[PDB]
């Protein structure tokens, strides 16, 4: 693999591609926060979204956004998709990174919006940040990261178009229905543990906003959890030799 | 662009079209409404369907009305939705204003179905209407109307089908899914600062069928809020410079 | 319009159509009142699927039932629905009654079953029935079904494809996500008034196995309610002048 | 029927398959009952993601492991779905047992997982495993589990394309969205009684791992329910004589 290839040398499409995941993930990281902290301060019981209201917020962003920018970017939001498609040699190491920037840069912004709206609510219930639960130790988390991950990234393949490419690129364009589901799914089973990371710009921007020791003591594991369940999904799909022209047929 | 183009002396599908913005959004209101008012009478704790319900019930009415009225209209339902596409050149300054009067009447006529219906609890739960609400100042609620807008027409404008328009118009034809799914989000985030308006003919409907002094005094946000997000997901799908032949390709 | 045509004399065609929507209305009543009554038999608060999962067990039978019915039957699994095509000319009066017998009778024996799986529950909490409820009086119901009955059967010709046809008939193919949106929809705004009817065979077949006064009081609201709100959307259909070919391109 | 066919000595397309069942099938349990175990031991009332977020997870884990594996192996996840496409000729005997230990095996992994992150409540709250509960009887449980399975299988037959097949064998693709969908559905009507089985991998799995005598005195019934379930919606589908080229029109 090259550093990088002729595709980025296309450069109002590459920068416009870089822009499109940094609103994108500017755009997920204010509209799930902003649910999270609209139910963490409701004061009636059942006066909220409650949890169920949450997950949908995480997988119906990713499906509306994955929908919005898979023919500009690919459209990630997320560096560990970034980072499996990058090892199954689908995005170039430069490209690569350029995304996982946008995407940091996005979600500090996007949570940075949520902290100026609601500020108050915002400190005192948490921020949006992923963290380890009561009750559960960091060998868990770190489990529950990378299985949650992998869930996501073997959707992600199994959603790529072997024949169409975002613009001037051969970057998949991707099914955003099932990746969006993937992504609900995996909060139900993981928001009482981590609040669900599965996506280390989301983790990032939420810690970088919040700003506290135990959230900092945590994020290794939001980002060395996907990386992993990422890389496994990646040799995964490799192994079921599926890359080829498995075209799943959509619903 | 002129005041309007030959589409608008097709007078028999130009009237139809605006008949079918009329009802869709007399309908949108009707329901939507409805469902508010129903959870919010309910004397049961967790006895309703609760605002993850109402969220759905904006978001789903959407995406069935987009469905039933893209080909007939373009399926707006929507003033900040006409206003965005206007910018765009999409739609003329005649057909433009024809739709959001259409609108606008349609939704003061579902919110009049709903208080015919149940006046009583109507009244003393709050007409369905958007105001700031507790414990927010205008700024934030202004805010979260532009970026809560500019994610439903940053949607809309990836949605547009660069091939099909609505009968006798170049009006683009939308996919209803991820409209619908983009609204059904930005409630999540957003009915507990605003109620949610992202759109001035629910907020205009609600307004003047509920009429109280502080839903008017509020108002103002619910018609700049929205045509700014509008105008800024304009201004970037014409910079990601996409509406070329961007055709997302749906789920 | 003839009392049948020739598609009537494809007799095993036309009896496997009748079995189609036979089963399947059972299968609607079976499933959406077990649903019912397994929140209404709850003792916890929050213990069950609450009214949200109500609404859902609804709209998403009608997804299911309409998607594997309609290349069958056409798949209409409610009288109001078959009156609106018969009304439009789409179905033969032969064809609908003997749509209308086949949904009523199997109605009754899914309503039947859930009382022979929890006979005590069953009649304790309302039988599945739909009625008038406290705070309304019958003309705000039979305006909510009349309306709700609407914008089923609106989405239903908006959702009929011009070109497919139900085997051996001409009885249209029917998109079935919308037609279930609209259903789920029509519920979260109804439910607190009637139940939500929109559908005369699954009203019935509640009132015969309930079989309370109560409840056959009220019954002719929802046979009388659902056949206007189908007759209207008819005549609207016919009016936006939209059978033609209007075919709407899904989501 | 032979035991096998020709599609069963491609080897490595045959391992494959199996693995991804195996994989799909342990992925199908980990999320499904690490989202029951996060609900039940929830300490606040409304805290959690409620009985509707557990109807979820089973039901979208279906759409999207169905949608990943419909190409590999044409997504199975479930050996009543198995052993009806197995009556139906679609499956040999060979590819039909293979299928159910991989799915077995997954199961028990990924109930497995949860017990490893969560052992504490894994054992507490039930383990995510079905049994009768109190109040019905055995009969009731098995019809519950019968036309449960039937609803589910029913949805498989009309899912499946007649001209489509995984790769280098003749077994049917399926849609995946209408199938989860069942799944949602069955669960909304079913998780009172049962847990909802309709699926002998996943009640086995959940034995397997919780291991009390309870529950394996109740195991029977998710074998022989979901069994004669499956081979009712065969028999059925055989009848509506609808195999042949019957190709339900997606959404």
């Amino acid at each position: 693999a090259p550093f990088f290839d002729l595709g980025e040398l296309k450069l109002w499409s590459f920068w416009r591609a870089a822009i499109a995941e940094f609103i994108a993930t500017l755009l997920f990281l204010y509209i799930t926060v902003a649910t999270v902290i609209g139910h963490s301060k409701e004061t009636v019981v059942c006066g909220s979204v409650g949890l169920l209201g949450i997950a949908w917020a995480f997988g119906g962003m990713i499906f509306v956004l994955v929908y919005c920018t898979a023919g500009i970017s690919g459209g990630h939001i997320n560096p560990a998709v970034t980072f499996g498609l990058f090892l199954a040699r689908k995005v170039s190491l430069l490209r690569a990174l350029v995304y996982m920037i946008a995407q940091c840069l996005g979600a500090i912004c996007g949570v940075g919006l949520v902290k100026a709206f609601m500020k108050g609510p915002y400190n005192q219930f948490g921020g949006g940040a992923n963290s380890v639960a009561l009750g559960y130790n960091k060998g868990t988390a770190l489990g529950a990261e990378i299985i949650g991950t992998f869930v996501l990234v073997y959707t992600v393949f199994s959603a790529t178009d072997p024949k169409r490419s975002a613009r001037d690129s051969h970057v998949p364009i991707l099914a955003p229905l099932p990746i969006g589901f993937a992504v609900f799914m995996v909060h139900l089973a993981t928001i009482p543990i981590t609040g669900t990371g599965i996506n280390p710009a989301r983790s990032f921007g939420a810690a970088v906003i919040f700003n506290s020791n135990k959230v900092w003591d945590d994020q290794w594991i939001f980002w060395v959890g996907p990386f992993i369940g990422a890389a496994v999904a990646a040799a995964y799909h490799q192994y079921v030799l599926r890359a080829a022209a498995i075209k799943a047929l959509g619903s």
